[PDB]
This record gives C-alpha cells, structure tokens and sequence, in this order.
C-alpha cells in the first residue's frame, strides 16, 4: 500500500503498457457503442452519449501518460485487445446484440470499473482525479446493458451462456498479462479479479440470472 514512485524508470516502463492499454481501450469501447447503433438503430442517440463519454475518459487516460512523461506502447495495446475485439466483430457481423452488449456493456466494463477501482489508491495527485472522474460513467455504461439484456432475457439466455463461455476466459487471459506490470503499479492481482467478479455477478443478477446460473457462468473462466 505504500505509493510507487512515479519517476522511476521501472514505474514509467509499466506505465507506459497499462496507460496504452488503457488508452485503446477507451476508444475500442468508443467504436463499439457506435457500432451497437447499427444493431439498434433506435438507440443511436443514446449510443452515441456514451460513445462520446468514452472519447473524453480517453483524453483524460491520454494526458495521465503525458503528465508522468510516458509514452504509450499502442502496438502492445492493440495487441493486448485483439483476442476479444475479434470477438465483437464476429458477433457485429452475424447481427448478434446480446454478444456485443455482454462484452462492451458487461464484461469489459466490468473490468474497466475493476481496475480504475484499483488504481485510485495507488495513483499519482493528477491520475487519480481523472480516474476518479470517470468510475461514475462506467456505472452508467454497466446500467445501459444491464437494462437492455434484462429487457431481452428470455428471448437472448442461450446466447448470452455462449457469449460468457467464450468471452470471460479472454478477460481471464487480460488478467494474467496485465498482472506483472500492474504489481510495479502496487496493484494487487487479486484486488482486481475480486472486484471485476461482484461487479460482473452483479450485473448478471440484476439482468435476471440466478445464483446457479451465475455460480456456473464464473466457473467458465476454467
Ligand atoms: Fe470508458
Ligand atoms: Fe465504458
């Protein structure tokens, strides 16, 4: 619990990673509500606030990087999100909105609240007030799938059971990468797997799941 220090070259080179990763994640999730708009063209104003919030959560991750003197590796990023973002586009091509909202809405924001709830406590003075800034918009982005899923249950279970199987091994999989880079952040590996497992088993209980159904579901990440 004691704070890294900022200016080292071993706190810069983590930096330099999680800040990218952070970065591209922003803007993947920026393209990707846009892209759920043509999936739900009755939505799109909505889509696009959220698609706008997540562009300005990418200035703010941006300027954290500049301030430390950091320069983001974008390559390791790209990389990093490549497994998952296939993913996404599969579903955006087959028309398969339950997928898309389980892995933009649910799982990555989940991950997303995870680690900036993480952070916050480990984080430089001018970090942490962005980060602070934006943890509320995530509750917002959780909310927006949640409600959409809950309306659609019944007609989306089977697939929203394949999309999990399929996707939360590669959140998993993000985890285990992250970690070492994440410890040099004084970040504890297993802070952020706790927190991104009750937001997520959170957001499967308010869309209509049980507990056997969700005691199943995190067990997928096997
Ligand atoms: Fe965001
Ligand atoms: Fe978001």
């Amino acid at each position: 619990e004691a704070l890294p220090d900022f200016t080292s070259d071993r706190y810069k080179d983590a930096y330099s990673r999680i800040n990218a990763i952070v970065i591209e994640g922003e803007q993947e999730a920026h393209d990707n509500y846009i892209a759920i708009g043509t999936l739900l063209p009755d939505h799109v104003e909505e889509l696009k606030r959220l698609a706008k919030m997540e562009m300005r959560h990418k200035k703010g991750f941006t300027a954290c990087g500049k301030n430390l003197g950091v320069e983001a590796d974008m390559d390791f990023a790209r990389e990093f999100f490549a497994p998952l973002r296939d993913n996404f586009q599969t579903a955006l091509g087959q028309g398969k909105t339950p997928t898309c909202l389980l892995i933009q809405a649910l799982l990555i924001e989940a991950f997303a609240i995870s680690a900036y709830h993480t952070y916050i406590p480990v984080s430089d003075p001018f970090a942490r007030k962005i980060t602070e800034g934006v943890v509320k918009d995530e509750y917002t982005h959780l909310n927006y799938g949640e409600a959409w899923l809950k309306a659609n249950l019944e007609s989306c279970r089977e697939e929203l059971l394949e999309a999990n199987r399929e996707n939360l091994p590669l959140i998993r999989r993000m985890l285990d990468q992250v970690a070492g880079d994440a410890a040099v952040l004084q970040m504890d590996k297993e802070d952020l797997i706790e927190d991104f497992l009750i937001a997520y088993q959170e957001s499967l209980t308010e869309i209509g799941f049980n507990t056997r159904e969700i005691t199943r579901m995190a067990a997928a990440a096997l």
